[PDB]
Formats: C-alpha cells, sequence, structure tokens
C-alpha cells in the first residue's frame, strides 16, 4: 500500500503514476484524486520529466467511483465533482505527453481517466465499460466531452446508453485505445513509447494539446488566431530552432522541451 | 387513414410512433409534423411510457418533404422552418429514450427524422438519402447538425454534396445505424429494444441525452460543470439509490424512471 | 515556371489551380499564398467557373513551408499567419465547390491545403504527413481545425502528435481522401468530379459549405435557425425552381449556380 494510493517512480525522462488500491480494483475516491493531482503537478513542475505514464495496479485499471466513499445520507454529486472536476482540468492541460497502459478493466470514471491520455495503449484481456448507466447515472469527470470526440456521435449514445463491455480490440477498433499489446509486454511498450515522447519537443506537445481540446468549440476564424498565437509562441522555442537545423542536416533532432 | 398521418400504439411501456402516408411514402408536411410533436407531447407526458419506437408504414420510412404542400409562389422556406423547427427541438431534448426502426427508403427531412433516434436499426433492403442537394437545397431539420457528428466531417461532406443513395449495410459501416436486421424482423427487433430501454433509469437517459447534445459546443469547463450540475440531479433520483443497492448485491436493478 | 507560382487553365466550368515550385516540393511561401488568394478570388468572380480543382506540380503536391522564406531573425509565426490566415479563410467559404487531386507529398501546411477541398482525391503513391511536430511547432493553416473534424480526436492526436507518414490508402480508410486512383488517372478522375460538380446546384453547394462549417460551434437552436436562414436563400434560387421540376418530371435537373 501507499499514503494516497498513487506510486510514482522517474524513469529516465518519464514519471510513472500507478493506481495502487488493487484490492478495490483502484476505485476512485477523493482522497486517491487529491494524490493524482498533486503527482500531476509534480511532474509537470519536475525539469528532470517530459512524459507521463499512467497505469493501474493489479488486475484493473480502475473500476471507477468507490461507492463507499458516500454515507447513507442523499448524495450531492454537484459538489463532490464541482471539488474533484480540478483533477480533470489537470489531466487536459498538461503541458507534457500523457501515455496510458490500460492493464485490465477500466469502467466509469476509471474509463473516463484511461481516456484522457494523449497516447493510449490497451492489454489483450483489458476492457472498457461506460458503466454510470447501470447504476443510475450520467457521465462524468469528463467521459461526456471525450466519447463522442473519441468514437464519434453514434458509437458515443451506444456506448452510454447501453453500457456494453468492450474488449481491447473493440476499443481499438473504435479509437479508444491507439495500440493493443499482450499483457506481459504492455508495460514494456508503455515505456519505450513514453522514453520517444520525453525525447520530443515538449512544447509543441502542450501547445498541440491546448489546440484540439479547444477545436470543436472554436469558429475557424478564433481557431485560426489560436493557432497563429501558438505557433508564435512555438517558433520562439530553442526546440524549433533545433528542429530546421536538424532538417537542413538530414537527421534527427535533439529536442529539450524548451 | 388517420388525422394527422401519426399512428400511435402503447405496448408495455413503449410508445410505438408510424409515420402513417403510405401512398405518398410518408412525405412530411406541417400536418403530419403537428400530429408528431403533439404525439412526442403526449408520449413525454404519459406516466405509462418510458421509451417511445419511431418508424414508417409501406415501403418507406419517409421520402422527406412533400413539394405539394407549397404553391407556385416563390417559397419561403426560413418561416416554414422556423414555424415547424420545433418539433427537432422536441425529438432532441426528448426526456425518454427514443429508438427509430428504418423500414425503407429515408431521405431528406425522412433521413434526418430517423436520425434523431437515440438507437437506431434498419431493415436490410432499407436506404439513406440525403437528397436536398438534388432539388438545389440544403440540409435542414437538423441534418446539418446530425450528420457530421455521426459519420464526421469527411463522410458528411460527401453525403451531402453528392447524395449518394446508402444501403442498411453502408449506413450501419458509416454510424447512421446501430444495427440491420431482417425487414421481416425490424419491428420485433426494434421493440424488444424499446421495451429493455422501458426498463431502464429514464431520467439517466434524459441527462445523458443532454450531454451529448452539448458536448462539442462547450469546452472542457462548461462541460465538467454541466457533468457536475446533471450528476447531481441524477444522484436524487431513486433509481439511482436503486442502482447502488443492486451492484452491491450483484443482482439487476428495478428500475422506474424516476 | 511561371510569377506566383499558380498556374491557372479553365476546362468548361472548372478552374484548374496548380501549384507550381516543382523543383521545392511546392514549399509554401507568402508570395505563392498571394497568387493563390488571388486565383481563388478570381475564380469565385468568375461567372463562367462553376468548380475549382488543386493539384501540385512535379512528384509533390505541398511539402509545405519553406523555411528559407524566414531570416536567421527570432521569427515571428503570429504576425505571418496573422497576415495569411486569410488564405485559409478564403478556402473555407468558397462559393463555388473545390475538388483537391493529392499528387503526391502533401506535408504540414500542404496537408492542411489539401484538406481545405469539399471533395478530395489522391494518387497512388501520395501521402500525408502533418511534420509540423518533427521541426517543433504546432498544427497551424487550420490543420487543428480540420483534423479532428474528418479523422476524429484518436486519430488526430496520433496523427498530429506521432507524425507517422500516410500511404494513400491508409488516408482513405481516416477520410483524408474520398477517393484513391493510378497516379496516370488522378487528374482525369478529378476533372470528371469537378466537372460534374460545375454542373450542380452552386448555391446549395455554397450555403451547405457554410452549415459545415460552423456546425460544431453552434447549439442545435442555433444550427435550426440557421438552416432556415439559409434555406431560406436556397429556396428563392432558380436552380431550386428547375430542381422541383426535373423531381416531377423524374429527369435530370439542368442547374445554372443561381
Amino acid at each position: 500500500s501507499n499514503i494516497g494510493m498513487i506510486l510514482k517512480e522517474r524513469q529516465d525522462g518519464v514519471l510513472v503514476l500507478t493506481l495502487n488500491r488493487p484490492e478495490k480494483l483502484n476505485a476512485i475516491t477523493g482522497e486517491l484524486l487529491d494524490a493524482l493531482y498533486a503527482a500531476l503537478k509534480e511532474g509537470e513542475e519536475d525539469r528532470e520529466v517530459r512524459a507521463l505514464l499512467l497505469t493501474g495496479a493489479g488486475r484493473a485499471f480502475s473500476a471507477g467511483q468507490d461507492l463507499t466513499e458516500f454515507g447513507d445520507r442523499k448524495p450531492d454529486y454537484e459538489a463532490h465533482l464541482r471539488r474533484y472536476n480540478r483533477v480533470v482540468e489537470a489531466l487536459s492541460g498538461l503541458e507534457k505527453p500523457l501515455v496510458v497502459a490500460v492493464n485490465g478493466v477500466a469502467a466509469g470514471a476509471g474509463m473516463s481517466l484511461a481516456l484522457w491520455g494523449d497516447l493510449r495503449l490497451a492489454a489483450v484481456g483489458a476492457s472498457f465499460t461506460t458503466a454510470f448507466v447501470r447504476i443510475g447515472l450520467v457521465p462524468d469527470s469528463g467521459l461526456s466531452f471525450l466519447l463522442p470526440r473519441l468514437v464519434g456521435l453514434a458509437k458515443a449514445q451506444e456506448l452510454l446508453l447501453l453500457s456494453p463491455r468492450l474488449s481491447a480490440e473493440e476499443a481499438l477498433a473504435l479509437g479508444l485505445v491507439h495500440r493493443v499489446v499482450p499483457a506481459e509486454k504492455l508495460m514494456e511498450e508503455a515505456l519505450s513509447l513514453a522514453k520517444e515522447l520525453a525525447q520530443g519537443p515538449t512544447r509543441a506537445y502542450a501547445l498541440t494539446k491546448k489546440l484540439l481540446l479547444e477545436t470543436y468549440r472554436l469558429s475557424l476564424t478564433e481557431a485560426l488566431a489560436l493557432e497563429a498565437v501558438l505557433q508564435g509562441q512555438a517558433g520562439q522555442t530553442q526546440d524549433h530552432e533545433e528542429g530546421v537545423r536538424a532538417f537542413r542536416e538530414k537527421r534527427p533532432p535533439r529536442f529539450q522541451g524548451r
């Protein structure tokens, strides 16, 4: 066990975060979410970290909200989500790339959290279930935002209203993940990809993520203006100067994340 | 025939609505749309109804607008659509799940209407054609909203600008429908699914539909806030209390739609 | 060579535009963009033009921005994009249909430009690479707007963050293009399609493009209102009157683009 249930380890330029309540299928609590927030913040502030990798301990990625967090009192989910929505905000705006390695079941808010990865891998055997509807709830933790963007509205309707269990291979066909790998190889493959990202142009990744997060709500005119502003920022980086020299020399760039 | 051209029948918890102008391929008129509005309203108000099913009589689902509704006068489609857009608003915001059973051709506004189903089935032999461009018109009745969300922008461009006729099997591959079934089994299968939905958590369905309708225009911050508000509502339902007990007991929930 | 690097030729009702810096893979410069703007404007103003076709000379469609346009000075990409974003605005709002024929590599802003076609064809052998990230930049020239709409967010993340090279066949599977044809047949097929569009209801195409450009940022209510306004305009065209007569007579319509 560990206090706060988020294991942390640095491998090169990668901060590896592991959801660690395996006896409860990494069920989500406010305590866990505070620890996840703190770990994301530490990774973003750490100049030795250029990428993050998120996975689960044990057989699950996460089964979603721990229903025992709430008393027998009529629940106040508006207040709970207003308090803990900052964690989704933190994932959404992370200024470093995030790889997610889905090692087992991802259900409810566990599915929400997994889908915040920029690049997502699943083990053979892993699964995704929206789950909320089976207990009379709506999608939360950003799932109503992410799912239609990732899989389109037609599949989002079916997945949310009927809550089927999806295999890793079905997840891959829909865009819930980018790659499926055998369970014994998932962490090796996810870490290799995270290490490659940790050598990449971290600022260009950060700014690209911002453009993607906003794309659907902007007019074309607004999107062009935002592209201009963020490209202005990316153009002033040391990494852009390096990138131009490496292309002229037809060699690999040596990026530093600034 | 029936006055207003919308047949209504209740089977258990399902209101079955049938477009009924088969001699004109269920062509849409203002009269028909007023009758459809009234039937949707009655179904939403009826405490014995937990789901709706929409289909067509005869060989078509609907061939779209009846061009004979308009005189030889220069038409005023802005005024016509401003008057009848309330029917699309009613479909979009329905606080009960809607199944559509596409029994034959769905063209123009008939395609628009079919695509408002939450879950959509087509018969083998049915077809979808955007059609508007073939008479020099633009998509209406919400088709410009729904089509890019359901099939993505690339397919929406082709479907709208070239107006190909799509088979049921092509519709399934694009996400225009969720299932294809033999013509003789379509109503049995669509009714079975509607009856399953009529046993489900109707409030969670209603509130999920609201999140989906708004998802693309919201910022992540706004989407999180709306998730919090609607989850607060879903959390106060009798069905959520039931859903938690049924999960703890690992048995099927017995939902009532409140 | 030609001054401004945009070849122009009219074939029937089609203005054919060819990017013409083949020795530099049709690399984009401000000079080229001014010439492209001017050619789009001339085609839109020309009453003998009902469709446009855009392609590249030589082995590339376009390799994107010419990095030699900028001095050794710290670049100001915000000012550069604010100046040249009008060209993307011009493509986005074109009141005639645009076919793109991707004859070879489309990278960076060359990929951006190709994806503004309403209908897009690629040669066998052509390729698409987002490219910006390889020099530490973000997507520009509307690519952050178009790519998630065309391929969905999951594929847009991978394509932008990892910048794989996509084959024509991969592009087709994602929706980056609508058709793949042998290199020796690309211009014949693209011209045939452009000529068909040049016989179509040009106003309905123009107004449909406007609805598509706005669809994701509008509420359903706003989208319905915009459908009403634009359908009102389309309904007053000579082509709509023709379209109704041709459907009643079950013969091909003879559209004029007004």
